[PDB]
């Protein structure tokens, strides 16, 4: 009898930002750990609910990420990424920062 589900969940691939989640990973390390994949444009990290927001030049890589990253772990820590919910349009060069 089938051992588990065949294949695997289908989703499409779309969005910039990525929510992470970890335990005791620290930003630096996300830095070099979100890279390989793509260039970090937005990073940050959030002690209290221990999670950090990764943003990717391209949306290519928010997909990829969140295929890889996901589950993965890195640096001996666990690392749980994710397609940010409600992530709309946003500018790519901001200027006014």
């Amino acid at each position: 009898g089938s051992s588990g589900s065949s294949g695997e969940r289908r989703a499409p691939r779309k969005g910039n930002t990525l929510y992470v989640y970890g335990e005791d990973m620290t930003p630096t390390l996300l830095r070099g750990a979100f890279s390989p994949f793509g260039n970090i444009i937005d990073l940050s990290m959030d002690p209290p609910r221990n999670c950090a927001f990764v943003t990717y030049e391209k949306m290519e890589s928010a997909d990829q990420a969140v295929a890889e990253l996901n589950g993965t772990q890195v640096e001996s820590v666990q690392l749980k990424v994710n397609i940010a919910r409600k992530q709309p349009m946003l500018d790519s060069g901001p200027s006014s920062g």
